[PDB]
C-alpha cells in the first residue's frame, strides 16, 4: 500500500 511519505 503505502508507508511514510511514500507509496508503492
Ligand atoms: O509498506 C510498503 O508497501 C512500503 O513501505 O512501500
Amino acid at each position: 500500500x503505502c508507508f511514510x511519505k511514500t507509496c508503492t
